[PDB]
């Protein structure tokens, strides 16, 4: 019995001792840092303070739990039992709560930048931390009193005593803890980060396409034709008198412009522009059936053309259109490539035409990638998910799948996973040391 169990028990005592050392001292150091210095007092970092407190509390109880696997009993007492269990559950909850609040906050920062400035204060983060701990206490305060010491045959056991029927409330608890400590929060993170990950890459819609084409300038400028244009391709007038252009600008905005407008106003014009482009596509009988017979992408390209030169001029290329609605792509590209349009603005027309030919935004794709902090938070979350996915899924499988406790193969698997889940709490401080400038310069 002992040639098997003892080696593993001692090895686990060692591992647990290491995770305890590094984990506790690291997280305490981080807490200390976020408190003392002012160059660290942001929202995200306060969240990291919460994560640190939780994980340090988790790593403090690690000796007592290695004593469990060595001595095969609980010698210390019942208050200590209550404490270790309570803390274990607390860590399990506050960790994931804090992580999803970080992901939401990061998402707010990056994806909603204009409005971020107004409610991303550190006091907000502090408030949120306190709320996290209370919602945790929702589950933690009962666990603290339902933890009790009862002698199983041959040993003294520190365990949870669900009021009879025990097994019922047991499975209920394993379920609720599977949902609200795993499935739900991970889904929230997946929505947030999914959004701020899908937004970064290339271009994928008409608006961003035209933003690449007509570009953006705040003050009045003379376009490729020599006319007075402002913002994103918005034509003001034909009159070479600049005063006329400004009068039209004040006419189309509603204040005294002074020749320069704000980006919000440029876009507020842009919308009505693409509007009229579309309404024009529908009003024109020569466009609508060629428009309705297309997929969203090539539709967007057609709208690019109409935005550039109007339904008047787009209607002219009848043969090209007939090639388009015939779905003979490369032929339509052939006819379009040789015209006045390609001659005038060659590059843009080349891109739009390629778009027409392939049915993708491939001709427009330029790839940026993440951010400093955002990528950091991503990594931290991925780490937590990797450490806690086994043990969370396992505990559910274990209570719902037969063959449990059959052999050391499985028992070793399970214990390895409990371990990994714990080791996360020591992995956190290592990560901050590589991923944040505010931590590494110190
Ligand atoms: O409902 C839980 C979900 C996930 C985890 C457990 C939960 O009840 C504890 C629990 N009961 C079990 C019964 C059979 C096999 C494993 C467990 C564990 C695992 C663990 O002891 C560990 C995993 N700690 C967390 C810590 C290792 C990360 C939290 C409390 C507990």
């Amino acid at each position: 019995r002992s040639a098997s169990s003892l080696a593993l028990a001692i090895a686990i005592t060692a591992l647990y001792s290491a995770v305890c050392a590094v984990g506790l001292l690291g997280n305490v150091l981080v807490m200390f840092g976020i408190v003392r210095y002012t160059k660290l007092k942001t929202a995200t970092n306060i969240y990291i303070f919460n994560l640190a407190l939780a994980d340090a509390l988790a790593t403090s109880t690690l000796p007592f739990q290695s004593a469990k696997y060595l001595m095969e009993t609980w010698p210390f007492g019942e208050l200590l039992c209550k404490a270790v269990l309570s803390i274990d559950y607390y860590n399990m909850f506050t960790s994931i709560f804090t992580l999803t609040m970080m992901s939401v906050d990061r998402y707010i920062a990056v994806c909603h930048p204009v409005k971020a400035l107004d409610f991303r204060t550190p006091a907000k983060a502090k408030l949120i931390n306190i709320c996290i701990w209370v919602l945790a206490s929702g589950v933690g305060v009962p666990i603290m009193v339902m933890a009790v010491t009862q002698p199983r045959d041959g040993a003294v056991v520190c365990m949870l005593q669900f009021p009879s029927p025990s097994w019922y409330w047991d499975t209920v608890t394993k379920i609720c803890v599977f949902l609200f400590a795993f499935v739900v929060p991970i889904l929230i993170i997946t929505v947030c980060y999914g959004l701020m990950l899908l937004r970064l890459r290339s271009v994928r819609n008409i608006f961003e396409m035209l933003r690449i084409d007509e570009g953006l300038r705040l003050k009045i400028y003379k376009n490729t034709e020599g006319y007075y244009t402002i913002g994103i391709g918005h034509l003001l007038t034909k009159s070479p008198s600049l005063n006329a252009a400004k009068s039209e600008l004040d006419k189309a905005i509603g204040r005294n412009t002074n020749g320069v407008i704000t980006k919000d106003e440029a876009e507020k014009l842009f919308n009505q522009d693409v509007d009229a482009a579309v309404r024009g596509i529908l009003r024109n009988a020569k466009l609508k059936p060629v428009y309705d017979s297309l997929d969203a992408v090539r539709r967007a390209a057609l709208i690019n053309m109409v935005f550039q030169m109007g339904e008047t001029g787009v209607a002219g290329f009848t043969n090209s259109l007939r090639m388009l609605q015939q779905k003979r792509w490369d032929e339509a590209a052939v006819n379009l490539a040789k015209s006045r349009w390609y001659n005038q603005t060659p590059n843009r027309a080349k891109r739009v035409i390629t778009t027409f030919r392939t049915g993708t935004w491939d001709a427009y794709e330029k790839d940026r990638s993440l951010r400093r902090i955002t990528r950091m938070v991503l990594v931290v979350v991925g780490a937590f998910v990797v450490c806690w996915a086994p043990i969370h899924i396992f505990v559910i499988v274990w209570t719902l799948v037969d063959i449990n406790r059959r052999d050391p193969l499985v028992v070793a698997a399970l214990h390895l996973c409990i371990a990994l889940g714990y080791a996360n709490s020591s992995l956190n401080p290592v990560l901050y040391a590589f991923l944040d400038e505010n931590f590494k310069r110190c």
